[PDB]
């Protein structure tokens, strides 16, 4: 009946028969080969933690979390089919996630522009899969509840959540607070194999919170602890995620899955869910062992070779635009005028890659504690908002950044890169003296 | 001989013989009777520790950096006595508390406004007098190392250093980072006992850090951290260090002192070492159990018994000054208006207290990364300075925060002095509908 | 009315209003000021927790435990009164502990032999007195309840536990296993604290036992982790609890409470609760403070300055019996001869002190003993012991150790006692060369 | 130059640029896709670390220790050749692990029992090709220095470690104490990963130890420490490493690694370093996600079918021998007992496996407390001495050797079927007319 799972960060977690049938299947099995910070285990080692725990973290918290709710106030009218499906919603948020993660979307982005291909949209074709050939454990499982998790997955604004316990969309994903329970896992797991530490503290979100005004509303006193969740992944995005190395080995990936692209078809696996459950991390052992002659994998085997012996892509010139000029820029316009300025006085192309870097806390440039309602427990009194007068804290000191980094695909020259990124900002921007991250 | 000290936070701290004499000092023996967060322990009963484990963990610190800038940099000229002298800085440089810790400054404050009494002076008569009773353990110290410590535990400004190892002196009280390993042990020491977490790494800034420009200069990885530092301590200062019911609990125990005072003599003990030797935070036992019908000492039996109780003083509300009225604001001056108004609509001035709160992020209103001198292991010209852009991160929102906090000496009028605080409010020098702390 | 409480062990403890009057009292406050370990702050510094919030933690364990039970077992009738008994039992249980913990306890049968005292006869009357100074508090229980509380307190044995909920009698002061939820607090507090490991986990032991044949059962998975539950409290004893220089500080307390006894009617002060309230740890503190000119006072501060001179009592020689001899040895005859030996080939016996090191696993009982196990795989309800021959663990060397350690009062001399020591062994032990700890 | 590494065992972990470019080699980067502890990640979900960040660890721990004897006893003449030798051993002592690590043994003791190949000498076969690919980073090594490397990777009983400086056979490979930074890392590291706790603390151990008597010795303090290295290894095992559905998932990668061994001839990679090279922990992926139509084929891909809806090999029952039965046992002769009886009044013998557990506290049966020498601070004249009851008293094992006979069932509708063959197998086996089996009660 009931099961047990041990992890590191939630301790024991119970998972219960009806949870455990969706998760023994090849598809949420899937998940064990896919890393949930892609590249970040090739310069943080202790980031091997793969997707498929990451999403039992999340199952168990959003089913105890409803489960709390449920049995705290049973006025709610919050139904077994709703607790089952919120659970069946986290636990299948991340299932049509790509080798690598985010940066499979980057690949196929490069590869096929105009599908418009995002790794959510095939947790909706996976989850179909699942149900149709694993039916029997979906007996349960009705037409209205089957699109009510697939919209749990992808959150709904407060606007258009309909009648359905619109409190449940504020669980695995929020679009109203982006305080949600996947935020809770996924924070501490990579703070935890990081090596990273975090004030954030979940464990009193998930105990101190409360339904009303169809939102899940918290005390008043866990608002610095609200600022915690995104400092932390504030922090985790300035610390880990957007490192440099990372970046430039990013890129050498992609190279490697274009160039292997054309034989093994790995930008079409996602049109089929049969394709899509062979594709995962492993490609990446499977073009480097690949003993065929063909052209392409021998370009792709060369790459992956690269990065074994640590001849990456090496880091060339950083530039931060200020906020007076964030509206002249464009990624199409000044890739065309940094090329230009290669082909004019340099060498070729191919060794140039421009990469964006965009840093937003929050929801654009929206302050924390914002659509967030807060109650007193002393006064058993309407949900109320603190000002922004009310209350002082720690803040980003830019709460947008741009950067605009530049790779070299050859580690020969760098300085004369460094030198035409210069030459390019002067005279796109107009700056006369391009302040890059390497001054003189 | 050395002897080793197991500690929770360091692990097995080494100590030599030559120190060791000196913590076998009565008078630093005196530390284990001062609670190092005074009050807190009524509210986090985590907080048990004292300032003898504290000061112990600051010395093992001390040492320890000052061992490596010694045997990773001979041409400092740095010497064994020099070694001494910044170790017996960091001992001693708490030495001088007084009960409760920082509660007793504020109570010589009030008895003796003209003594302008502070615990860093304490430290300098109790470290005189550790010296005249155990001068057979400070042989080989002359008055000139013995000044040098003196002139380390109060901390000097990067001005005024002269040349007695002027890097020295950023070790156990920093003036110009303060990055010192006094704060790298009690923000350890202070989350672990209180139960919380911390976002900073001390033994990174220990084990990353070089001599330059006679100041301590840390690597540019650790940039980051060092912002953590104060995260941390801004964090702690949120929670813990500044807990209303602390506070409370304070003015009762300065109440306590003050009824004490005429038979007791408490504040005349910061006079003479032997009376201060006998001075902790057991005279609150001592009063408490004292059975003489003194009417001075019945009512500080009274005010004892009042927090076993916790029939404690009231917290009523508290407003966070707008950044734009802190120039018009004086402490003193808004202090007559509340008396006036309580005479008016209300009860005696001998219910309410007014409580002053300064946040600082830092000493005074500055950030103190900015004085932070930098290195890159691609050797820089010189150690160098953080720009503008060169790196973001967590900044306070206001980095003096003024809070005019009000509490009460009775339960009952939780509601009458409610409105007089924000009729005063409104009143002085402010705005129609004042935005206090229960405002809604 | 609830109130929550921040532990660093079990995080936040919700505390009833109910529970709050009894914690808000000089009673149970007086618990602040008792040391958990006594004397092993003075060897390890991080052991400065009282017995004030080890009792806080038992209660939150056992409150919770219990609860928990009727919410999975309602067929057990187990009523709120009773949820209310064991949770006072526990959180009254340490109520009678004197200064100094368990040091206390060897100081009055030292001074009143005849009277055969125990803190468990002190946590009683303390909480007799308690109710009959606060009338207005716990009108629920009735004089049934009231004795329920108290038999929970000493325990009882599963022949004796009533028919009344006879399986809590296992939760705060369990008789037939040894396994409570007063162990799970302070093997993990005094671990937490003392800065040490344990492979012992009491979540495990909280969430998953069932209550069957009028007792606690465990899950048979767990029977491991019982071993780890007596192999913490085994290793605590032998790293920190039983330390030599810990023993020779305890000698030095004792004697100098032996002096000033008869000024002071400590020994005398469990006799009232009224001059009980007063009787804690800064006892130590008026001692050493005090400007009496009585001669045992003297001979007490003469004592106390030693102590912060660290000129304490000198371990001399330890001796361990084998099994064979375990028999022959008497206390008050080995310390006879001893005695003897230094008064005719030696020196005055005021030097000398003869210590008794007994250290039990658990008598020589195996740690899985008269506990009873239930298989959750298989879907059961029956109970069933696991047998010597199904399983295998770690398991202490000597089950039973009897160690006669010797300190001497004056450290001008170690080797002539020390031979004094061996010479008495081969009188009293048939062995002519003693397997001393000092033979090499 | 040097490079910093975080890691969440040991912090920044600071590395030499000579031992950088042996880390950057395509042999040693082949252990991010090797799982540190094999199958237990499918029970475990935790447990997803791999032996390259385990192997980091090591060589750090390793060139700290000896850099810092270096540092404090100049007396003993360890060169700077001796510390890079050490420092290598550490890094490649795992260099030839198969997929799944201590499972690619059975495999290859399965399929070729007579080669009885282990993972030191294809650790020593990589660690030869890693260099003959990469002449240009060893060449400051000669021939002694490349069999002391090798040396150190398998380990020297104390009296066959020559006078090339004989201690530093203690840190990597111990062979007298089985103290080594190895197992330093690693029950850190799987504890932390695991989400379980030990009582071990390696930085004590790192710390507080000094060489003589040609040999590693510990401060008298440590000496509970060094108790406590074995209680956490111990207790790992009990919990983790010994897991039943975890033992049940190792024989289901086995009998799909037979399955498929006649197509993809997995066994042969263990003779050529170029095809060892692409053997790892993937080819559970590339025989699942094939495509071919062979029978051989069709079966193995059928186990990993079943690894995915945990439709796995039950455990059945387990027995733990007693001490005075231990001396009267065989493996091969109580198989064939428990495979007759279910020949007899039972189905086919191909759904039991007999699967024997053999857990040391030690290497053997063997207290490694009694081999390691001890000193005192305050007393330095006295000599290093063995613990000879003096304040030796602590958590012991029952049995030194604990052996375990456990039955899995391919097919989980026998299995109470099997469990009274294994009772009525373990009787006309053993004298004991009634056996006390695991789940008897
Ligand atoms: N070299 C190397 N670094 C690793 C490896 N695994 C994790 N790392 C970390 O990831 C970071 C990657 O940086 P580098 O390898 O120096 O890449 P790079 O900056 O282009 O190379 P350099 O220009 O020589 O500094 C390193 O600083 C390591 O801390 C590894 O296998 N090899
Ligand atoms: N001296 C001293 N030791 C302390 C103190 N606090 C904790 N300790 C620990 O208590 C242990 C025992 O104290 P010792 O000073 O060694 O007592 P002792 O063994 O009788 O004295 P010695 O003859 O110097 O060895 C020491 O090893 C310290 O680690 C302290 O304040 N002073
Ligand atoms: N009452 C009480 N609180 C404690 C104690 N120890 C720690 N605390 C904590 O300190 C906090 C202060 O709250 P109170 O003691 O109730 O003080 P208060 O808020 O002025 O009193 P109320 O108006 O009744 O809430 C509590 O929330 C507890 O969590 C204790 O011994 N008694
Ligand atoms: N079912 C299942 N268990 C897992 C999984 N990952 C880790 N485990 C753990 O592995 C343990 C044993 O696996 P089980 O699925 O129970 O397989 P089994 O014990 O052989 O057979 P059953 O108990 O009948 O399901 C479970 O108790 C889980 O804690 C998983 O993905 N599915
Ligand atoms: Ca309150
Ligand atoms: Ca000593
Ligand atoms: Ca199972
Ligand atoms: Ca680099
Ligand atoms: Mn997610
Ligand atoms: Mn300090
Ligand atoms: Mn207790
Ligand atoms: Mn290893």
């Amino acid at each position: 009946k009931s099961k047990r799972i041990q992890d590191p960060i939630h301790g024991l977690m119970e998972f219960d028969n009806w949870i455990v049938k969706f998760i023994d299947t090849e598809h949420f099995q899937r998940l064990r080969s896919i890393k949930q910070l892609g590249t970040t285990y090739y310069v943080y080692p202790g980031a091997s933690h793969n997707r498929f725990e990451h999403c039992l973290g999340v199952a168990y918290l959003a089913h105890s979390l409803v489960k709390r709710i449920r049995e705290t106030q049973h006025d709610l009218g919050c139904s077994d089919k709703d607790l089952k499906c919120v659970t069946l919603a986290a636990l299948c948020h991340d299932l049509g996630h790509g080798p690598f993660s985010h940066l499979f979307e980057v690949f196929i982005k490069m590869r096929r522009p105009d599908r418009k291909w995002t790794h959510e949209e095939a947790s909706i074709m996976m989850f179909d899969d699942l149900l149709k050939e694993h039916k029997e454990i979906a007996y349960d499982l009705d037409d209205e509840d089957k699109l009510f998790i697939k919209d749990l997955i992808t959150g709904k604004k407060p606007e258009d959540t309909g009648n359905r316990s619109p409190y449940l969309f504020d669980v695995v994903a929020n679009k109203r607070n982006s305080i949600d329970v996947d935020k809770f896992d996924y924070l501490a797991r990579d703070c935890y194999y990081l090596g990273m530490k975090s004030v954030f503290d979940f464990s009193r979100l998930m105990n101190y919170s409360r339904v009303s005004d169809d939102q899940i509303t918290y005390d008043f006193k866990e608002s610095y602890n609200i600022y915690e969740l995104f400092h932390t992944r504030y922090s985790l995005h300035k610390k880990a995620y957007n490192h440099r190395v990372g970046k430039a080995i990013d890129y050498m990936i992609l190279d490697a899955l274009i160039a292997a692209d054309p034989v093994l078809e790995i930008s079409k696996s996602i049109d089929k869910p049969s394709e899509y459950l062979k594709m995962d991390d492993t490609i990446l052992n499977r073009i480097e062992y690949s003993d065929s002659d063909d052209p392409d994998l021998k370009k792709s085997k060369e790459i992956i070779r690269r990065i074994r012996k640590r001849d990456l892509y090496k880091f060339v010139d950083e530039f931060l635009v200020p906020k007076d000029l964030k509206g002249k820029f464009e990624k199409d316009k000044i890739t065309k005028i940094i090329t230009d300025q290669l082909e004019h006085d340099g060498l070729k192309k191919e060794y140039v890659i421009v990469d964006i870097l965009i840093l937003n806390y929050g929801k654009k440039e929206e302050n924390p504690i914002d659509n967030v309602k807060f109650y007193d427990k002393n006064q058993p009194l309407k949900v109320f908002k603190l000002e922004s007068s009310q209350v002082s804290y720690l803040v980003p000191e830019l709460f947008e950044e741009l950067n605009i980094r530049i790779f070299t695909r050859n580690r020969d020259k760098i300085k004369q890169i460094r030198k035409c990124f210069k030459e390019s900002l002067t005279k796109f921007f107009g700056i006369p003296e391009p302040k890059t991250y390497y001054t003189r």
